């Protein structure tokens, strides 16, 4: 199943586009669970926009756990074709919450000053997100294209996109609570 993804989709997307959207990613089960995993953690304190950095084997985060080893195997199964980068790793998952208060994340280069971080890949939990109202949407400026691409936050969506200057983005500003989650594999 990897394999087909990767190959079949993701290699060659990323390497026209530099974005790629797959959605339906782990399916409503799996997704919700992830979901109701980000809000007790949330609930109970656990954020510092607000984040919280997970490994994948602490309490009440198995299944973003499971996450994390899914992405690892699309990324595995790209073979090095992903933009030519041979990936040797990632960081440790990214939990964001952006309250719901008009907050949002202005445009930004994730990769700025040239560390090694390449694919920036997030994964959305925002069930029945009403864009139109509810705001939140994730707009990137791809280098080499006279249109911004609009990606909105809904769950079980995954997205990858180039880290570095090709994907200038914002977090427009969020009119509910919304998370995802975020990994960066570097070259
Ligand atoms: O959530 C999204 O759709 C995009 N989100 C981002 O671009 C984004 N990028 N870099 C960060 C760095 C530190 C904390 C939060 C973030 C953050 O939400
Ligand atoms: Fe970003």
């Amino acid at each position: 199943p990897a394999l087909k993804l990767a190959l079949e989709y993701i290699v060659p997307c990323m390497n026209k586009h530099g974005i790629c959207v797959v959605d339906d990613f782990l399916g409503k089960e799996t997704g919700q669970q992830i979901g109701d995993e980000v809000r007790a953690l949330h609930d109970t304190g656990k954020f510092t926009d607000k984040i919280t950095w997970i490994e994948g084997k602490e309490p009440g985060c198995e299944t973003i756990g499971l996450l994390m080893s899914s992405m690892d195997d699309l990324i595995r199964h790209c073979n090095g074709k992903l933009g030519s980068y041979k990936i040797n790793g990632r960081t440790k998952a990214m939990v964001a919450c952006y309250p719901g208060n008009g907050t949002g994340y202005v445009r930004h280069v994730d990769n700025p000053n040239g560390d090694g971080r390449c694919v920036t890949c997030i994964y959305y939990l925002n069930k029945d997100w009403d864009a139109k109202v509810s705001g939140g949407i994730l707009r990137i400026f791809p280098e080499g294209k006279a249109q911004f691409a609009d990606i909105e936050p809904k769950f079980d969506r995954l997205l990858f996109f180039w880290s570095d200057r090709r994907n200038p983005h914002e977090v427009q500003p969020a009119y509910a609570t919304r998370y995802a989650i975020t990994v960066w594999y570097f070259d």
